[PDB]
């Protein structure tokens, strides 16, 4: 270990939704062993975006769960050489999202490759119109399956106008490497958006993450 | 008053599952405020149902839900006129269910009427073929909407080889009469089966469950 | 053989639908060979009901489907016993519906069976709020699986203000007796409300339905 | 006119599978008018693919859809600027795949350029393990939409084993310019791989694709 105390981290993004191509930089740091990190984007290309940055923040850091030990670390297990991480999106609207990502480490610096397209986002809704104002606190539902880890979470994006925007996530981590799995558990989250400019062409996050067992058992 | 410390139920249930029709009845007892509930089933007609138990283990009592008081205990509230609930449950391996149930108050008893249809389950899938075990302890995701209260689980059914078959529930509280709905909260369960013959004509349950905000709030 | 040219059918459904109980009785006849019906329902019980008829309709006769000598009419086939269907409707703002059918055999005339269970319609959709006007004529695929007859259909309904409303058909048929499937094909159909009261107390119905393969075939 | 009775096309893919980076390139040509039109590829990066070429085949030409003189081509009209398009497939078995394209004509020549993201399938699937062979012939449903054009279909994969493994198409036309719109009809495509080498590096394909009303129509 390899993954110390304090780690930063580079995360680049390349995406596309209803059509309308963009490209992210960013830095990003935290406590890997504590369940918090920070992280600061700047869209590159095609900005201002004409959709919900809202979307896009879920997909800027999972190796700084802070996991019991009794929990196998499966994401923290994976390095140096590290893994990758897939998700799907549905939105209730219709919207859906596909991503692919790839987690490596160089230089003691973790290293974060995004791909993301978002397809039927309806023209008048919430993401379109950036009707959304960020995420309520959300919990995980994970387990082994096909030899890497999945998740799944019932998500809400909170609106203006009052009520939420749901949608569903299901995710995947892959080691580049065998590594042990855990069993069924659960991650809780918090993602909050701490500063941004007037048009979302940089922003500022932080989340709070956490895996654990069920209360009742 | 109306719903005291201790306080008994009955219930009914009449469903289809894949062509295959069945009655079931039961008697309940449980703490409404602690959280807790049993319940003793019988398969009454169809008996010896060709699926597995499981899947109608969860339709057999929310008013038991231990709320905090800063949360509002909308089903609660909701007697003596009492409330209706109605679920969907989409099977991974494309089983559907879908279930309407009557919730009312009888001579200081709770009364439960269930009519439950679940379809499209592959002959040679784990409901089928009874090869499930028993749920994983859960957590729902509840939310306030279109003047009624909704929810959401990822739930996962133990596999007797190994590995769990998985299960998404969309639930829907829809009280007889106008009272408080609370905000965004999530609620813990954990169902067993505590008893039951071979052939499962005579099971009994019992469940926990709470209700609470998310742990980072 | 047990099916003439010419037949009639009795029908009967109990349904839920956001909670509100009702029982529909009706009669139809048509030509079997041909691939027409006509059936004339009355509400019999939660009569005015708050919903679009047009859920309902489709749920009132394939073994009257035409099929062309060389696919095998497995509906058909499976009388005098007769068979039974299965059906999810997954509609696109959130509502479910499962149904559950009997088709038998009696007095020379077909009798038909149903139970409906509908959940999760927006209290201000089109479906509660009775804005649907007939269905769009469809293209159901069908393909022989798990020794059964599947099919599923990309519906839609058209709205009083205009565009349409969504739904997904997912159908299982299954023969009381073993009969020969047919391989992967196609059936046609467009389904009409001839006649109805004021309320949709009483209705009547017509459906053109036939089987085939595909044009490019 | 811009588009002749005969057109070529160029295409590109960038794409992902379960992690698995891959990109290819190619060159096709067809009668745009008569809804007949071929292809052929080469997997330039990610050689030799280790999944169903099968799922590929359908990203690689709308344009060449016969049309009826009394259906708006959509498609054609859009040009010389020409038209987007986006697609989710989701497969029975979990697996998820979304993609987005931008369809221009530069000096006679159509241009395609395609982004596709797949995830979620299982490793030991048809997909995953190459146990596909060729899509059965289909039938999209389309309708207006949110100021674009849209459709969906039911396809299916034929297994080597025998049986089918379904997919459900969703996708949605974008013109880069506000052309006429088209109502409700359906467009009857099917694919055939020509020619292949052992690894799938290098493919041609065909596909016969016509658009028209319903046949009770």
């Amino acid at each position: 270990n390899v993954i110390k105390e304090f780690m930063r981290f580079k995360v680049r993004m390349e995406g596309t939704v209803n059509g309308h191509e963009f490209e992210i930089e960013g830095e990003g740091e935290g406590r890997p062993y504590e369940g918090h990190n920070t992280v600061k984007l700047k869209v590159t290309k095609g900005g201002p975006l004409p959709f919900a940055w809202d979307i896009l923040s879920p997909q800027f850091s999972k190796v700084y769960v802070k996991h019991p030990a009794d929990i196998p670390d499966y994401k923290k297990l994976s390095f140096p050489e590290g893994f990758k991480w897939e998700r799907v999106m549905n939105f209730e609207d219709g919207g859906v999202v596909t991503v692919t990502q790839d987690s490596s480490l160089q230089d003691g610096c973790f290293i974060y490759k995004v791909k993301f397209i978002g397809v039927n986002f309806p023209s008048d809704g919430p993401v379109m119109q950036k009707k959304t104002m960020g995420w309520e606190a959300s919990t995980e539902r994970l387990y082994p399956r096909d030899g890497v880890l999945k998740g799944e979470i019932h998500k809400a994006l909170k609106l203006k106008d009052g009520g939420h925007y749901l949608v569903e996530f299901k995710s995947i981590y892959m080691a580049k490497k065998p590594v042990q799995l855990p069993g069924y558990y659960y991650v809780d989250s918090k993602l909050d958006i701490t500063s941004h400019n007037e048009d979302y062409t940089i922003v500022e996050q932080y989340e709070r993450t956490e895996g654990r067992h069920h209360l009742f058992l």
